[PDB]
Parts: C-alpha cells; structure tokens; sequence
C-alpha cells in the first residue's frame, strides 16, 4: 500500500514513533519518503552483496530480516522479510526501532543522511495534526 502523508504521520505516532530514541516523526516521515516514497510493498536488490531492501523503511536483509536467501545474514528484528511487505507496518515500526536503537540511531539509513539531516521537514508532518 501507499500511504497518503498525514495518514502515515498519524499511524506512525499511534505506534509510538514520536521522539522514539529522539527521533521526531517528521524524521521518521523524511526517511519512508526517501526510502520507499511511503509503499509498504518497496523491494530493492542489491546485487552487489546479495541481499535485499524490504518495505517502507526499505530494511535491508543481511542485519534484519530473514529471507533465506541472503549469504550469511542475521536476522536481528527476528522478522520475515515478508513482515515487512504487510500493508500493516506494525512490524516495520517494531524493526525500525530495533534498528534505531544501536549506536547509529537515525544515522543507520544512508538515505536519510543524504535527504533529511540539517534539512528542513518541517513539511513532512505539516497539517497532519501531529
């Protein structure tokens, strides 16, 4: 599914996503922009090393998710890979977390310090009554 933005901003807070590790939602919002453009069905492989960058929030494979086929990951959210396919993104927020909660932070998606560090999101969360 692709979410409309306040519609995700608000189920993003509802799961708990607000300040989470201190994070703000508009980071959180910047970041499934970027990664998927809010599609919970995203999928990206990456040839390269084998594995594959799953739903929302684009979790890649080898650290997070099983999906049998990526040589020698680990799977650290203990999800499929397919839970993150779920127009539900319950699980993707849990994982998210998961990810978040290592010494990176935020700082874990690539993407997000290309697009949405020392950038204005105000945008992202405006309106959404958030």
């Amino acid at each position: 599914k692709y979410f409309e933005r306040c519609e995700l901003a608000r189920t993003l807070k509802r799961l708990g996503m607000d300040g989470y590790r201190g994070i703000s939602l508009a980071n959180w919002m910047c970041l499934a922009k970027w990664e998927s453009g809010y599609n919970t069905r995203a999928t990206n492989y990456n040839a390269g090393d084998r594995s594959t960058d799953y739903g929302i929030f684009q979790i890649n494979s080898r650290y997070w998710c099983n999906d049998g086929k990526t040589p020698g990951a680990v799977n650290a959210c203990h999800l499929s890979c397919s839970a993150l396919l779920q127009d539900n993104i319950a699980d993707a927020v849990a994982c998210a977390k998961r990810v978040v909660r290592d010494p990176q932070g935020i700082r874990a998606w690539v993407a997000w310090r290309n697009r949405c560090q020392n950038r204005d999101v105000r945008q992202y969360v405006q309106g959404c009554g958030v």
